[PDB]
């Protein structure tokens, strides 16, 4: 079970927590992923959960890639989790440093809702450009399922803690 985390509403919490040091101690049966539409696991979360899975993720995102053609933005898909946790759901929030539509982010987080718990970093933060409060706000307001957030700066956990309305 998750431990540690601050209850934000009735479905949604926080930890400033590394995602990955978070899924190898929880195992849970959902780990999100902050993919992109090519599932290229270079950076950012999607660099991390790769790298802990000795690239298995990336070799098996590769052969979904070349079997179905890449994501839609807001979309998502479920792989394996590997050694994190027993699936893998890639979600594509909007990269706003792409100039995407950040109104895509309600349809990114509304894949979350397909699941009953997932462990999940915040969509669209970090390099992906969007601004972190805002996609927390779009979280609590569009999943209902239950999510544990991750968020690895402790700076940005406080400030989203501290501003959470």
């Amino acid at each position: 079970s998750f431990s540690g985390y601050l209850k934000l509403t009735d479905n949604v919490y926080i930890k400033n927590a590394d995602i990955v040091e978070e899924a190898k101690k929880v195992k849970p049966t959902v780990v999100v992923n902050a993919a992109n539409v090519y599932l290229k696991h270079g950076g950012g979360v999607a660099g991390a959960l790769n790298k802990a899975t000795n690239n298995a993720m990336q070799v098996e995102s590769d052969d979904y890639i070349a079997t179905n053609g890449p994501l839609k933005v807001g979309g998502s898909c479920v792989l394996s989790g590997h050694n994190l946790a027993k699936h893998c759901l890639h979600v594509v929030g909007p990269n706003v440093n792409k100039g995407e539509d950040i109104q895509l982010l309600k349809s990114a987080y509304e894949n979350f809702n397909q699941h009953e718990v997932l462990l999940a970093p915040l969509l669209s933060a970090g390099i992906f450009g969007a601004d972190p409060i805002h996609s927390l706000r779009v979280c609590v307001d569009t999943v209902r399922t239950n999510v544990y957030l991750a968020v690895f700066d402790k700076n940005l956990y406080d400030k989203l803690v501290s501003s959470f309305l």
